[PDB]
């Protein structure tokens, strides 16, 4: 027996003009016994055919993957559009289907909230940069840390998290050393969401 | 063929001695034709006779559901100890087992920071009020926040996310009315984890 899994694009991917944001369609378990398989795709039910059947990972515990890759438009996955996969096989006397689209429901815009460390935390050598980032809805969301515009290395972040009203928040966590945030530097909390104006956004923070 | 699953306990019962901590082994998909199942313990290898088993349990969908739970001691779950759940059947060509422990791997200690919400949401009717809690090993653990030993509610806690030095953190966020945290109320962030003192921590987030 086999099965599918779709997965939704990077959040970044279509938030970005640059990039090229992409429908993963996954099928585990493609034995010996009958590995050929083959793909349909559908846009709203529009049979689409620009897609590249990327072949054939193989597997440890004896067993094998084969996996196609939709390109999507950036304004036609933020409309919503329903991505359907229909998959084929010799083993599966019925076709199965899985779809997909963008979280349905209005974008709310993240509100960002940059926070100082602890005065408790000053102990240490390092010291921790906390990103608050709440009321954003969907959940599809970047983070990404900066001082003086190049990326920070040490940083982590949060899944986001439904809160109350129906929104989600995540936080990020900088750990930079005591020694560049006394000596005064400078660093952002840098936000990617549907709903920001111009797709992003950007908190400062700096021991003033 | 049925399925068995092994649920161990909360983080809150084996770190409290006024809870009760236990293992449960839940068995699907039992058919109708050869429904009898046995649960036989064993810890670290030692088979215990203490387990209880409720009465099976026929679901709306034509298969049965056993349930077996086997309660365990506090330093016994935290010493790290291996509870093997071995479901038989004749259905089943061998029986099958299923091991649950704690995440072995040395403790580590959660340092708890509270932090205050940022200058730029004193807009807003509502405020956030926020506890880093971070370096904690095993990931288990559990966040409540309270003000003047009454329980808060209005909170959100993430799941603990895998840091950089092989440690975890997480965020809580506690919302509260602007004018509660402006007139001077202390608020407070209890945390339990087996790494700590007495099993617990709390910090106290006031204004100034
Ligand atoms: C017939 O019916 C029964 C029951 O259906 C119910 O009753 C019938 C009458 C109808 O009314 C239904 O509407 C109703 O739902 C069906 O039984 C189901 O069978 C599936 C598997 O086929 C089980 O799936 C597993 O679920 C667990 C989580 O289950 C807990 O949480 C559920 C909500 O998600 C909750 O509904 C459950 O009751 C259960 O509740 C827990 O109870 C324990 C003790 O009682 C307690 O300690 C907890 O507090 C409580 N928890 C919660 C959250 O309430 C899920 O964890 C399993 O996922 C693992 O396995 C998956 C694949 O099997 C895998 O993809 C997952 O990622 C995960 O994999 C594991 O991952 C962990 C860590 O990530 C890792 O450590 C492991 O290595 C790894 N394990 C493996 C091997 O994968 C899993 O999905 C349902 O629990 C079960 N429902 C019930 C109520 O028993 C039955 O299928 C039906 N038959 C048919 C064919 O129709």
């Amino acid at each position: 027996g086999p099965s599918v899994f779709l997965f939704p694009p990077k959040p970044k991917d279509t938030l970005m003009i640059s990039r090229t944001p992409e429908v993963t369609c996954v099928v585990v378990d493609v034995s010996h016994e009958d590995p050929e398989v083959k793909f349909n795709w559908y846009v709203d039910g529009v049979e689409v055919h620009n897609a590249k059947t990327k072949p054939r990972e193989e597997q440890y515990n004896s067993t094998y993957r084969v996996v196609s890759v939709l390109t999507v438009l950036h304004q036609d996955w933020l409309n919503g559009k329903e991505y359907k996969c229909k998959v084929s096989n010799k083993a599966l006397p019925a076709p199965i289907e899985k779809t997909i689209s963008k979280a349905k429901g209005q974008p709310r815009e993240p509100q960002v909230y940059t926070l100082p460390p602890s005065r408790d935390e000053l102990t240490k050598n390092q010291v921790s940069l906390t990103c608050l980032v709440k009321g954003f809805y969907p959940s599809d969301i970047a983070v990404e840390w900066e001082s003086n515009g190049q990326p920070e290395n040490n940083y982590k972040t949060t899944p986001p998290v439904l809160d109350s009203d129906g929104s989600f928040f995540l936080y990020s966590k900088l750990t930079v050393d005591k020694s560049r945030w006394q000596q005064g530097n400078v660093f952002s909390c840098s936000v990617m969401h549907e709903a920001l104006h111009n797709h992003a956004t950007q908190k400062s923070l700096s021991l003033s």
